């Protein structure tokens, strides 16, 4: 079946809880595998210890820049960047998990969790999963964002891994 992975999140050192994500390996196997392996840290690098660096209320929460911590960095398990696999899944509503990018075919490790339907991103960002449990945690993260994307607390992925 499709992998289940988790992110445990703190804000200013206080635990917020766990977000559990289903990765749609049935539809986007290459994109799902990249995220799965970055969660386990099995290639020697990954998301553990990195931050949600850009959070915009009523839009999305963005994370995954584990090299530069500012939205310029990250890398995939395949190389620095990899192509857009497909655009089959859509940004249907809150809880969608999608790849951040710097234009066509520039996927690395940065990702976002939507807090609304972001249909204008369909065909531009590769959707590859959804939140199974922990939308309450995502809403807490959202509450620490701002229009500029700057967070009012330091939001850290303290642990992550694979459940099944
Ligand atoms: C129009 S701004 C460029 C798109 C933007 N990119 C980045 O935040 N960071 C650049 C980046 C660099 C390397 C990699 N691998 C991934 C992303 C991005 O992926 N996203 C995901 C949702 C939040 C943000 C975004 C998308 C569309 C419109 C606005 C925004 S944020 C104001």
């Amino acid at each position: 079946g499709n992998p289940l992975v988790y992110l445990d999140v703190d804000a200013n050192g206080k635990p917020l809880g766990r977000v559990v994500l289903e990765l749609k390996a049935d539809v986007v196997p290459k994109t799902a595998e990249n995220f799965r392996a970055l969660c386990t840290g099995e290639k020697g690098f990954g998301y553990k210890g990195s931050t949600f660096h850009r959070v915009i209320p009523s839009f999305m929460c963005q994370a995954g820049d584990f090299t530069n911590h500012n939205g310029t960095g990250g890398k995939s398990i395949y190389g620095s960047r990899f192509p857009d696999e497909n655009f089959t899944l859509k940004h249907v509503g809150p809880g969608v998990l999608s790849m951040a990018n710097a234009g066509p075919n520039t996927n690395g490790s940065q990702f976002f969790i939507c807090t609304i339907k972001t249909d204008w991103l369909d065909g531009k960002h590769v959707v590859f999963g959804h939140v199974i449990e922990g939308m309450d945690v995502v809403k807490k993260i959202e509450s620490f964002g701002s229009k500029s994307g700057r967070t009012s607390k330091k939001i850290v992925i303290t642990d992550c891994g694979q459940l099944s």
